[PDB]
């Protein structure tokens, strides 16, 4: 029965409440999506279909942009990219914005799609728009996607009769604005872009009581705190290294609120966040664009040249805490990592662990990586005591986050029993 419900709340219109008390690591709700595609810079790095990497992908013949992993892939997605791949070819040399493709998924899976799974508790019909808190240069964004949409899709769909009844493109992009979910693969790196409509039911916060993971395009929601019945189910739709003047910037711009919270009234962490020289992390800050940039397009050579540029910088450097300073430091991991350089990996992972503690607090799927991440490095470097500590860290953390619905769990529990062998071989 569903542990979970749709309900109106007081002030920030629909919202999920528990039906049942609920516990830390309980799974609440799973979901594949209505729609989902791969995002701009992993387009040709990770398979279209099961949003996985290889060293080499095959394309569709037919468009050219489509790219897979495997025969099998390819074959169970043509279903679902047939009618783009015509849109994709007609115009070949132009690549949409993800959100026009997107909602090119969305209309197929509309009116050709049986009713999607991903809609039981709230459909794309449902779907908070904000378009009476729109502001005047939103609504000229979203009136060139409507256009970038009627063009790219001409192939396809040339009236409203193609058109799901009384479907309103403009409407359509302004929920894709508040309602779209970040894909991110096991390493916590951005691979995709997704509607999960019964998922968009719940509501922000700043330090929230369940959480979202993604296995491939699947998702799964769980408890990390201890929840009562009645009580609202919530997210967090940010990344934690962020102050609250920056929260407020997005959460104003994408979903058009403003929080309320105890953490954004007393500016939580703020003053930790941006500790040093400010002129250093202002400069970290800028570079840090252009950094995330190459790391979406997965160019970790470039990268991590960045980075030790930050780093091991000549002039003038940031506290670890600094979340700048802290920024560098994971994608330098994350670099060195995919360039097979474990030792200085390593280096830049543990620094990472005692800011991460402070920024992540309690269950946390991103600081759960990141500990196995660090207690790999350890394992495969002979540090078999401080690998095990930081492996079980990792797996009391993703225990909650993650589950035993998730494969990375498995992987998990084997390092574990490799470093327990390894204790046990003295
Ligand atoms: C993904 S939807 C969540 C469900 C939404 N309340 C609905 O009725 O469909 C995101 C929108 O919910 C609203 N909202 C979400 N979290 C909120 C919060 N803490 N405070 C006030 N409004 C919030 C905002 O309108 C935001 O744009
Ligand atoms: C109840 N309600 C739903 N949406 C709103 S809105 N569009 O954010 O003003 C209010
Ligand atoms: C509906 N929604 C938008 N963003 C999210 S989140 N929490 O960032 O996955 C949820
Ligand atoms: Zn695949
Ligand atoms: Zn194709
Ligand atoms: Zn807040």
């Amino acid at each position: 029965p569903l542990k979970v419900e749709k309900f109106a709340t007081a002030n920030r219109g629909n919202g999920l409440r528990a039906v049942t008390p609920l516990r830390p690591g309980e799974l609440l709700f799973r979901s594949d999506p209505l729609a989902y595609t791969v995002c701009k810079g992993s387009r040709g790095v990770v398979c279209d279909r099961c949003l996985l990497g290889k060293e080499k992908l095959m394309r569709c013949s037919q468009c050219r942009v489509a790219k897979y992993c495997s025969a099998k892939c390819q074959k169970k997605a043509w279903p679902d990219h047939k009618r783009e791949c015509k849109c994709l070819k007609s115009c070949k040399p132009r690549y949409p914005p993800d959100s026009v493709r997107l909602l090119g998924r969305v209309v197929f899976k509309l009116m050709d799609g049986a009713p999607s799974e991903s809609e039981k508790l709230y459909s794309f019909y449902d779907l908070e728009s904000n378009i009476n808190k729109l502001t005047e240069d939103r609504k000229e964004g979203l009136r060139q996607l409507v256009m970038t949409f009627q063009h790219f899709m001409r192939e396809e769909i040339q009236d409203a009769s193609q058109l799901p009844p009384a479907f309103d493109l403009f409407e359509a992009f302004a929920k894709v604005i508040c309602n779209s979910f970040t894909i991110c693969n096991a390493e916590m790196q951005e691979v995709g872009v997704g509607l999960y409509p019964s998922i968009s039911l719940l509501n922000h916060s700043c330090d929230p009581n369940c959480s979202i993971v993604f296995n491939g395009p699947h998702l799964l929601l769980r408890a990390v705190r201890d929840i009562e019945v009645g009580e609202e189910l919530t997210i967090c739709y940010l990344d934690m290294l962020m102050t609250s003047e920056e929260r407020r910037k997005q959460l104003r711009d994408q979903y058009c609120f403003e929080c309320d919270c105890f953490r954004c009234q007393t500016q939580d962490k703020d003053a930790d966040m941006l500790t040093g020289d400010e002129q250093v992390w202002k400069e970290v800050q800028e570079s840090l664009k252009k950094i995330e940039e190459l790391k979406a397009h997965w160019k970790w050579e470039q990268v991590l040249a960045m980075c030790q540029a930050i780093i091991s910088s000549n002039s003038e450097r940031l506290p670890d805490i600094n979340i700048y300073q802290l920024k560098v430091l994971d994608c330098a991991m994350d670099a060195c990592i995919n360039l097979g350089l474990l030792e200085e990996a390593l280096f830049y992972g543990t620094r990472t662990m005692e800011p991460y503690r402070i920024f992540f607090p309690g269950s946390h799927p991103v600081r759960g990586v990141q500990v196995m991440k660090v207690g790999k490095l350890q394992l495969h470097q002979g540090m078999f005591p401080q690998a095990m500590k930081n492996l079980r860290l990792a797996f009391d953390i993703m225990r909650v986050t993650h589950g035993r619905e998730h494969s990375l769990i498995e992987d998990l529990i084997l390092l574990l029993e490799e470093c327990d062998a390894n204790i046990r071989a003295s």
